[PDB]
């Protein structure tokens, strides 16, 4: 026997779901990729629900300050979202004390301006937490209430939770291969060297954006023994696919973002106003999703602004990892042009063919310098061929305007000529992450 209780507002969408509203009664017989077998005996309803949608009775998840799943990082990016407020509040697993927890309080001063404080929550041996000693909790519930009253210490009296919004309800249950027939085509997106970009309806119900491959540009058996390996890098910063449909011409079917690419968005009258530390953190952002293809032993193969999309929260989420290898190379393909662009590509790629998660590195410093920009093109007034001659005798980009000068040399970084001498991904994306709160304790000592 094992129980569960609801979280969210969710009814049928497909034929055997349920129907629950502001948490009811669940019990899961067994589980499955996303979808869980419930068992309701008050709707008594049965089928199958989202299992993000629910939390297990004894556990914190219910708690609408806990936050399970998500990084140091990842909170201080939802607590400094806009609508949150000062003293607002989370609770999450600790990334540095496995089994304990930690508090991330939002504060500000006029110094440092916006800012999280993050605090250890100490468990007792013999059952109940604490932050300072002279202060100790039989439950977590108590510590909320307690800070909620005075700050006892803390940077800030804590006010309510972080804001969240539901979560998005997963992919059909198997339905990786679907038929073309399920999808409305409504508004072209954008047009393309190789294919269009759509945003569909997914059998009535759901919104998704297409990826149309024009024909003779990719073959169904090669695509998807790829497509099969894109699936599973499953991350935050990557976007995700949903389906594919396995007939010439192919499609591929992912999660809509609302703000297009990050070039699209530093191009426009929104993005173009985001501030320098905004620009940081998409940077982050991208290395922490280029950290885990790295992770992953995989290759993107044409990193660039334009194949980062922005979400309508400002995620960025890395796109066509991996696409280029299986975009074929034929009488059809050629009449579109160039496959990879000169002045993204490190030189042993052009030069040798030698594509790796280091020619990423490179591409990535590339991306940085779009980003510090606003967009625009690499290399300003230099032909293709005068980059190559240049590089080749250790010129670089010089350092723009209104960049930080580590952040440029995170760049001379990744445009090493030998591909060795790069940063791992892992190394960019902490440098990235602790850009700003370097030389800064990693958690408040409280007295
Ligand atoms: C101002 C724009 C009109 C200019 C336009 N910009 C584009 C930028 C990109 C936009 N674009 C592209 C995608 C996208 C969809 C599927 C996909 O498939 C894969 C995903 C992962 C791994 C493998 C394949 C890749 C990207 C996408 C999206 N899911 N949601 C919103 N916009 C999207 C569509 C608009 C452009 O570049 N043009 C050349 C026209």
């Amino acid at each position: 026997r094992i129980i569960v209780v609801a979280l969210y507002d969710y009814e049928a969408i497909h034929h055997e779901d349920l129907s629950f509203q502001k948490g009811d009664q669940m019990v899961v017989l067994e589980e499955s990729g996303e979808w869980w077998k419930a068992r309701s005996l008050a709707t008594r309803k049965e089928g199958y629900i989202p299992s993000n949608y629910v939390a297990r009775v004894d556990s914190l998840e219910t708690e609408e300050w806990f936050f399970k799943g998500i990084s140091r990082k990842d909170a201080e990016r939802q607590l400094l979202a806009p609508g949150n407020m000062l003293g607002s509040f989370m609770i999450r697993d600790s990334e540095t004390t496995k089994g304990s927890y930690s508090l991330s309080v939002r504060d500000y001063d006029p110094r440092q301006g916006d800012t999280v404080k993050h605090y250890k929550i100490r468990t007792l041996d013999n059952g109940g937490f604490y932050i300072s000693p002279r202060s100790t909790f039989s439950t977590l519930q108590e510590l909320v209430d307690h800070y909620k009253k005075g700050n006892d210490g803390l940077c800030q009296k804590l006010s309510v939770p972080c804001m969240s919004s539901k979560p998005q309800k997963p992919w059909e249950k198997d339905a990786w291969e679907i038929p073309r027939e399920s999808l409305k085509l409504e508004k072209k997106l954008g047009a393309g060297q190789f294919g269009e970009v759509w945003m569909a309806t997914y059998n009535k119900h759901t919104k998704v954006a297409v990826k149309t491959m024009k024909p003779g540009s990719m073959s169904v058996e090669a695509f998807l023994a790829e497509a099969n390996v894109m699936k599973t890098l499953q991350h935050d910063k990557l976007v995700k696919l949903h389906a594919v449909v396995t007939k010439e011409p192919i499609y591929i079917i992912t999660e809509f973002m609302a703000k297009g690419s990050l070039l699209d968005f530093l191009k426009s009258d929104e993005g173009s106003k985001q501030p320098l530390p905004k620009l940081i953190d998409f940077s982050a952002q991208i290395a922490e999703g280029m950290a885990f293809i790295e992770q992953r032993n995989y290759i993107h193969r044409d990193l660039r602004a334009a194949n980062i999309l922005v979400s309508a929260s400002l995620v960025c989420k890395i796109a066509d990892f991996g696409l280029a290898r299986v975009i074929e190379d034929n009488e059809y393909t050629a009449r579109e042009g160039a496959k990879f662009p000169i002045k993204w590509t490190a030189p042993e790629a052009i030069n040798f063919g030698s594509f790796t998660i280091k020619s990423d590195v490179w591409s990535f410093g590339i991306l940085l310098m779009e980003i510090v920009t606003y967009g625009r093109i690499p290399y300003p007034g230099m032909s293709n061929p005068e980059v190559i001659r240049a590089l080749e005798r250790g010129y670089r980009m010089p350092r723009p305007e209104n960049c930080p000068e580590e952040l440029y040399n995170i760049m001379m970084r990744c445009w090493k000529n030998r591909p060795e001498e790069r940063p791992t991904f892992e190394y960019i994306q902490s440098v990235l992450d602790d850009f700003y709160t370097a030389t800064e304790s990693q958690y408040e000592e409280i007295p």
